C-alpha cells in the first residue's frame, strides 16, 4: 500500500482535475448545493452546463456570465487563498411553476476544463467533496418483548458499521498497535474524544436507553473504521394494528438513522455479515413469515437530508396455540349449546343452557389471561360476544319451550326447537363469513 | 435443581480477524417434576376419572347433570392451574393435554345428551352398548394420546 498523509511546483498541467456528472432535479431538493476540496494557489475554478460561487462560509465569490452558445450560463473564478473551501450553488426554480421533472448536466474543473475540453475525461478527479460511504448491517437475535398495549417491541442483535475516513489514518508505530480501538463508548461519544466527524446513528424509535454489549470501534492505519455493537432496545412500534388479533401479520421496522447529513455521511451498501433474521431452539411467539434490509433517505433535522436503513420483519403468530386453545374449546362449548335442542326434556335443557353458559363464562375468562387488554375491539372478542349472545338466547329459547311445554303446546316447541337446529349453525356461519369479508378481505 | 454442570473453555471469533477465549459455565438444570405431577396432573386424572365413572349409573338425567358440572368443575380447575402455566406464545405438552382433555369431557357431555334422548325416546339397548362403548373406549383413547405425545415430544429412536 502506497501511504498519504501529512508530514514535517513543477509539471502541474498532467494533473488536471476535472469531472463531470449528471443530476435530477424534483420535489423539494430544486436547489443544488456542492462543496469542494482544498486547492492549490494556482487553482481557477471553471463552472459551465442560475449558479453563484460562495466560500464556505457562504461570502459570494462569483456569478456566471451568460454565453448563448451551449446554452445554460458559464461561471469563472479565481483566487488564490490557499486553505480554503468552496461552494457552488444553483437554484432551478427562480418562479412557481408546475414543474415535475428536469434533467441537467453540468461542467466542472479546478484548473483548466479547456484543455480537457470535457469528452470521456478518464484522467479526471472527482472534486466535489463527496459524502463518505458507509456500510451498515443489521442481524436480529430475538425478539424479547413486545408490549402490545403500550405498542412497542424489545429487540436483541448486533448492528456493523464500516466507513473508510483518510482523515482517520496514523502512523502503526506511534501506538504499537495496528488498530487503534476505543471500547463501550458510542460513535458521538468517540467523535467528542477526538475532534472528527464520525458517522453517529439512532433508533429513530427506541424509548428508553437501549442496552449496548460489546460495542467497539476500531481503526485500521488505511483509515477503514468499523463500530460493532450488540443492543438490547425497546423500539416503539406505531404500525401495530391488532384489529385482526390473532390472525394479524405485524411489520417489526426496526430503523436506523444517521445522525448526519446526505452532504457528510450515507449509508452505501447493506452488509450481510449474520443471518438478518436468527434461528434459535423453540417454537417461539412470533414467526419471521419474511425480512427485507433497505436504504432511504429521511429528511433531516435541517434543510438536507439523513441516510436511514431499515430492516422490515414481517412476523406472525403462532395460529396454531390460538386455533386449539381458544377456538376448540369454544366451538366444543358451542357445540353443547346447540345440541342441548336434541333431548327437549325442557326442563333438563334448560339446566343444561345455564350450566353451559356458566362454563361458556367460566372458559372466557380461562382464556382471557391471553386476551390483550387492549381498549378496542379485536375479531377474536367480537367472536367471544358473539358466541355468549347467542349462548343466553339458546337459554331465552330454552326457557320459552319449558313455558311451551307447560302450557301445553308441544308441537310449536317442537316446531322452535328445529327451527334452531337448523338456524343456529348457519348464523354462526354467517357471522364467520362477514367477519372474514371485513376484516380479511377488499376485492371480494 | 442442577442436574449436572460443565465448565469449559472455548475459542470464538472476536471482533478483529483474531479470536478471543471464552470460558463457559453450562448447568444442565430441570425443573421440580413432584410438584406439577401432584398438583396438575393428580386433580386432572380424578377430574377425568370422575367424567369416565359417570358412565355407570346411567340414569341419563343424572348423567347428564354430573357431565355438565364435570366440565364446569374442569374449566375451574383448569383456570386454577392456570397461575403456573407459563403465557407463552405458543404450545406446550401440558397445554396439549388439558386442550386434549377438555375436549374429550365436552365430547363425553355430548355423549350424554345422545344418550338421554336414545333413553327417552324408548331406545335402552342402544344406549347401554354407547355406554360401554364409551368406557372402553375412553382410557385407551387418553393412554394412545399419552403414548403419542410421550412418541413425539420425547423420543427419536422409537
Ligand atoms: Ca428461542
Amino acid at each position: 500500500t502506497y501511504t498519504t498523509g501529512s508530514f514535517q511546483s513543477l509539471e502541474i498541467k498532467p494533473e488536471a482535475h476535472v469531472q463531470e456528472l449528471e443530476i435530477r432535479l424534483d420535489k423539494d431538493t430544486r436547489y443544488l448545493t456542492q462543496h469542494t476540496r482544498n486547492l492549490q494557489p494556482g487553482d481557477t475554478f471553471h463552472a459551465l452546463v442560475r449558479l453563484r460561487l460562495t466560500d464556505s462560509g457562504g461570502k459570494p465569490l462569483a456569478f456566471g456570465l451568460i454565453d448563448q452558445p451551449g446554452e445554460s450560463v458559464e461561471l469563472n473564478y479565481t483566487c488564490d487563498q490557499d486553505i480554503c473551501e468552496l461552494v457552488v450553488h444553483v437554484d432551478g426554480t427562480d418562479g412557481q411553476k408546475d414543474s415535475g421533472e428536469a434533467v441537467y448536466r453540468l461542467l466542472v474543473g479546478i484548473n483548466a476544463p479547456n484543455l480537457r475540453e470535457s469528452g470521456q475525461t478518464p484522467v479526471g478527479s472527482s472534486v466535489f467533496l463527496e459524502s463518505d460511504l458507509v456500510t451498515v448491517g443489521l442481524a436480529v437475535d430475538q425478539i424479547v418483548g413486545v408490549d402490545q398495549r403500550s405498542e412497542n417491541f424489545s429487540v436483541v442483535g448486533t448492528l456493523k458499521l464500516s466507513w473508510h475516513d483518510p482523515k482517520l489514518g496514523f502512523s502503526p508505530d506511534q501506538c504499537g498497535c495496528t488498530v487503534k480501538s476505543f471500547e463501550d463508548a458510542s460513535i458521538r461519544a468517540v467523535a467528542g474524544e477526538i475532534n472528527l466527524p464520525l458517522p453517529s446513528f439512532s433508533f429513530y424509535n427506541q424509548q428508553g436507553n437501549r442496552w449496548s454489549q460489546n460495542q467497539v470501534i476500531f481503526v485500521t492505519p488505511d483509515g477503514r473504521a468499523s463500530y460493532f455493537e450488540r443492543f438490547t432496545v425497546t423500539l416503539q412500534a406505531p404500525d401495530f394494528d391488532f384489529l385482526a388479533y390473532p390472525f394479524d401479520r405485524q411489520k417489526f421496522s426496526i430503523k436506523v438513522d444517521l445522525a448526519v447529513p446526505t452532504n457528510m455521511f450515507i449509508f452505501n451498501e447493506i452488509e450481510r455479515f449474520q443471518q438478518v433474521v436468527g434461528d434459535q431452539l423453540g417454537e417461539e411467539e412470533w414467526v419471521v413469515t419474511s425480512y427485507s434490509q433497505e436504504i432511504t433517505e429521511v429528511p433531516f433535522e435541517r434543510g438536507s437530508t439523513n441516510s436511514r436503513f431499515t430492516t422490515t420483519l414481517l412476523v406472525k403468530r403462532n395460529l396454531e396455540y390460538y386455533i386449539l386453545r381458544i377456538f376448540v374449546p369454544l366451538f366444543l362449548i358451542i357445540s353443547v349449546s346447540w345440541v342441548i335442542f336434541f333431548l327437549k326434556d325442557y326442563g333438563r335443557q334448560l339446566e343444561v343452557a345455564s350450566g353451559n353458559l356458566l362454563v361458556f363464562v367460566a372458559f372466557n375468562f380461562t382464556i382471557s389471561g391471553d386476551l390483550p387488554r387492549l381498549g378496542y375491539l379485536t375479531v377474536l372478542d367480537r367472536f367471544m360476544i358473539v358466541s355468549f349472545c347467542l349462548t343466553a338466547i339458546v337459554v331465552l329459547i330454552s326457557v320459552c319451550q319449558k313455558r311451551l311445554g307447560a302450557v301445553g303446546k308441544q308441537a310449536v316447541a317442537a316446531q322452535i326447537d328445529t327451527w334452531v337446529l337448523v338456524i343456529y349453525p348457519l348464523v354462526y356461519s354467517l357471522y364467520i363469513i362477514w367477519v372474514y369479508l371485513r376484516f380479511f378481505t377488499d376485492h371480494i
